[PDB]
DNA sequence: ATTCTGACA
DNA sequence: TGTCAGTA
């Protein structure tokens, strides 16, 4: 579908990823480094994340808010690639 | 399809739940203080749960072996549940 | 013997 | 969660 491959155009960058998620460049950071995410890179090696990346940031957040953690996380985003 | 009703038909004791799940009785009595199950009750107030009930107790320990906890179970077993 | 609820040297 | 307690 062309629309998998629009949410999944890299283009937004860390700072309003940031402010729209409320999540710290560091989390942003561990959730990418535990699979989570994957934000491309461009010619400044600055992070680029899809739709699909914010989509699931902001999945992140509500998760912990609801007391979730790390191990809950992945398996919920998992089984909803599987969706 | 008779199956359900002797699926959702309490037969064992926890102490034989513990033999088919490996789960000890603070377990699975945790897991029922957070809603996950619904065992029923006999006249002695004695947990009988049936085969629904083992089920949805083994699922609870392939995700608590995962490492997920009570909150995290919740919201999966709550989506596996309005899927299908 | 077996399970139950509550509680924490 | 383990576990000891005091029952039912």
């Amino acid at each position: 579908m062309s629309d998998n491959i629009r949410r999944s155009m890299p283009l937004f960058p860390i700072g309003i990823v940031m402010q729209l998620t409320e999540l710290s460049a560091r989390q942003i950071r561990y959730y990418e480094e535990n699979g989570l995410i994957f934000p491309a890179r461009t010619e400044g090696n600055r992070r680029l994340f899809s739709f699909h990346d914010v989509d699931k940031l902001l999945e992140i957040k509500h998760l912990i808010e609801q007391g979730v953690n790390m191990a809950g996380i992945k398996q919920i985003l998992a089984k909803a690639e599987a969706e």
